[PDB]
C-alpha cells in the first residue's frame, strides 16, 4: 500500500562477443565527434592481463574515437584523481567518459562527469553544499560485479587530505550505459566469487524481511531471483567458465541492484551493519561476513513476523519449518566453500560489545524490522561465534 | 545465451493520495517557467466525472502551472488533431505536455511532443521518412490500464485522409513520468476488467512459450508475475474496490509492459495474430478473445516443446500433467466470467478460411515457436469453436 517512484535511464547492453557495442554506444551518447577520456585502474595490469584493454581500444578504432587515457584509481577512489581528470577534460574537450574496471573506477568517472560540466568545486556536489543538474555523461565496462554502481545514481569518493569520504546522490549520476559481460566472471577468484554470490542473496533478502505489507507481486518477483541465486550458485561455483550459470547469476545481480522488483517495500539494514564492523576490525571479505552474520540475525528475529519467515524459507527452500529452513540456508553457504562461524576465521568474542557499539554509534537501538539495542547486537554475535 | 540491451527512462509514480506529484513532475522535467496543454480525450466527460480532472487542475493552480487544454482526442487518434497540438504548441510557447487518459491521448500526445519541436511535417517520423531527434516531453497520467504506451516508445497515429496508420519507436517517445494509481481499477466495468486481466497474462504468456534457451531467470520472473494474475485476478474480480489486489494487478502489468524479466527471449505473436482476424470481424473484446485462442494454441503446440509447457503448468497451477493444465487454465478464465468457446459468441466456423488467410497475408506460416500454416490456423479455430 507504500506508495513509490522507480526511474533508471542507464542502457543495460547484456552478452557477450558484443565489443563493437562500445563505440557504437558512445557515439549514440557523447555530443558530436566523439573524445572519451578512458579510465581505469592503476596502469592497466588487470584489465589488460584480462584482454578487456585491447578490446575497447579496438573498438574505439573500429569508429575513429580520439581517446585520453587516465589511470591510477585506487581502491577507494580519491578526490586528488577526480581533480586531475576535470582538468584534462575542460582542457583537452573531452566530450564521454568510458569507465572500464569497477566500482572506483565507475565512482571515479562519476565524479569527473560531474565537474567537467561545471565551473565551481566538484566537492560541493558530495558535501551538501550544491546539488549538481548536469553531467558529461560515462559509460561503463564492467570487470567485477559487485554494487552495482554501473546503474546507480550514487558515487563515493574519498578526500585523502581531511581523510573525508562523502556521496553524492542524483540523478545525473546515472551512467548512459553498462556494458555487462558474463564472461568477467570467469576468472574471479573461487572465494571472491562465493562472497559476491552471496552479496546479491544478501541484498535481496534485507528488503525481503519487511514489516511493510501489501507485498505479494515484488515477494514473487525476489523470491524468484532469491531462488535462482540459491540454485544456481552452487553450479558455477563448480564450473566457473559455463556462460548460462554466469548469465543467470549476473542477470540476479543486475536484478538485485535495479529495484523494481523491490518497489514498495522498506529494507533492514543491520546484518550488513554488524558485519560492517567485522570486516572494520578483521580482515574479513564482506560476503563471507553476511553468510556468518545473517543466519544469526533471522534466528535472532524469527519472532518478529514469523509468517514472513515461513514464506521465505516455503518458497525459496520448500519447508515451512523455520529451523530447517535456516539450516538449508546455512548448507547452502558452506555448498560455496563458505565457513560459517567466526572462529573459523580467529575471530573471537573479544571485541564484540565493542563492535556493538560502533555499530550503534550514537543511538539506542539499530534496525527496522527489529530494534536491537546493544545486548541484542551482542547476542547475535555470540549466535554467530 | 540471447544478448539484448534494455533501457527505459520513463518515471513511474506508484500509488494513490499522491495528485500533488503532477505538479511537482511538471516542474523537474519542464524547460524552465511550466506552459503545459493539458490533453484528453473527446471534451472530458469521462476524466472530469471520476474526478480525475479537478484533481489535476488543483496540482496545476498548486503549482502555479500555466495551461491551455485541448480535447478531442477519438479511440484511433487523428493526426488531424495531432497537427492541430503542434500549433497550439509553437504559437503559446508550450513547455510540456500533460496525457490525462488512455492510449489514445498518450499517442497523440507523443506526436504533438514530436512535432513541436521540429521544423517539417511530424508524418515523417511515422513514414520512415524522418528519424525524430527530439521531443517536448510529456507526462502521462493513466486513466485506464491497457497496452502500456504510458511506458511505451511508440505512437500510433492514424491519417483518416488517406486512411492509413503508422508507427513511430524512438527512445525520445518515452514519456518522462506516468503517474499510476490503482484506483483508477475502480470504475472499470467487470466485462472490460476481466479483459485486462487476460491482456496482462497473454502478454507474458506469448514471451514464455519461447526456443530461446538458457533463460532460468527470466522464467522464474515471468511464472511470478503470471501467477500473481493467476492468483489475484479472481479475488479481485469479486472485491473491485479493493486496493490491494488493484496494486498487484496493476503491478503485474507494469512488470509484463516493461521487458526486464522478458529480457533474452523470443515471443511468439500468433495467436494475437489469430485473435486480431477474430475481432476484425466481429465484435469481441480483446481480452476475451485471447482467453479463447490461448488455450486452443497451446492444444496445438503441445508437441513443440512440451517440457517448457510443462514447466509453466508446473510452476504456474502445480501440475506437470498439460491436459489437467490447461483444464485449470480454462477454469481461471472462466472463473473471471469469460465464455470460452467461440460460439458462445455467436461466432460460427462461417469465416474460419477467411480469418486464416488474413491472419497469413502474403506468408506461407505465422508463428515463430510454431509455424502455422492456412489448415493449422483452422484446426486452431475449429479447438476453440
Ligand atoms: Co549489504
Ligand atoms: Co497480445
Amino acid at each position: 500500500m507504500d506508495n513509490f517512484n522507480y526511474k533508471n535511464d542507464t542502457k543495460i547492453i547484456f552478452g557477450k562477443d558484443n565489443y563493437s557495442e562500445i563505440g557504437k554506444n558512445i557515439k549514440i551518447f557523447s555530443k558530436k565527434t566523439p573524445k572519451i577520456l578512458l579510465h581505469y585502474e592503476a596502469d592497466g595490469e588487470l584489465i589488460k592481463k584480462l584482454g578487456i584493454y585491447e578490446k575497447v581500444i579496438s573498438s574505439l578504432k573500429e569508429f575513429d574515437i580520439e581517446f585520453i587515457e587516465l589511470g591510477g584509481v585506487v581502491p577507494n577512489p580519491r578526490l586528488s584523481l577526480v581533480y586531475e581528470g576535470i582538468k584534462i577534460c575542460k582542457e583537452e574537450n573531452i566530450t564521454f567518459i568510458l569507465a572500464v574496471g569497477g566500482a572506483s573506477v565507475i565512482d571515479s568517472a562519476k565524479a569527473i562527469s560531474l565537474g567537467a560540466v561545471d565551473n565551481g568545486d566538484v566537492w560541493d556536489f558530495f558535501t551538501a553544499k550544491r546539488i549538481p543538474q548536469d553531467t558529461l555523461g560515462i559509460g561503463v565496462v564492467l570487470t567485477i560485479p559487485g554494487a552495482g554502481s554501473e546503474m546507480s545514481e550514487s558515487s563515493i569518493i574519498t578526500d585523502e587530505n581531511k581523510k573525508q569520504k562523502a556521496v553524492c546522490d542524483t540523478e545525473v549520476n546515472f551512467p548512459k550505459f553498462a556494458i555487462l559481460n558474463p564472461e568477467v566472471c570467469y576468472t574471479i577468484p573461487d572465494r571472491l566469487m562465493a562472497a559476491g554470490i552471496v552479496d546479491i542473496l544478501s541484498h535481496l533478502m534485507e528488503r525481503y524481511f519487511t514489516k511493510s505489507i501489501d507485498t505479494a507481486l515484488s515477494d514473487s518477483l525476489i523470491e524468484a531471483t532469491m531462488k535462482i541465486v540459491i540454485k544456481y550458485g552452487p553450479l558455477l561455483m563448480k564450473d566457473r567458465k559455463n556462460y548460462n550459470y554466469c548469465s543467470q547469476i549476473m542477470w540476479a545481480a543486475t536484478m538485485a541492484h535495479n529495484g523494481m522488483i523491490a518497489c514498495g517495500r522498506v529494507a533492514d539494514w543491520a546484518s550488513h551493519r554488524i558485519e560492517h564492523e567485522i570486516s572494520g576490525i578483521y580482515d574479513l571479505t564482506h560476503g563471507i561476513g553476511m553468510a556468518i552474520i545473517f543466519p544469526a540475525w533471522m534466528k535472532y528475529t524469527k519472532n518478529i513476523r514469523p509468517q514472513i519467515f515461513e514464506k521465505f524459507f516455503k518458497e525459496v527452500f520448500n519447508t515451512v519449518n523455520i529451523d530447517e529452513g535456516i539450516n538449508k540456508l546455512e548448507e547452502f553457504f558452506k555448498s560455496l566453500g563458505i565457513n560459517l562461524k567466526l572462529s573459523d576465521y580467529g575471530i573471537t568474542e573479544e571485541y564484540f560489545s565493542l563492535m556493538a557499539e560502533k555499530a550503534l554509534g550514537n543511538s539506542e537501538t539499530l534496525g527496522r524490522f527489529m530494534q536491537l539495542n546493544k545486548q541484542d547486537i551482542i547476542n547475535i554475535l555470540n549466535l554467530a561465534k
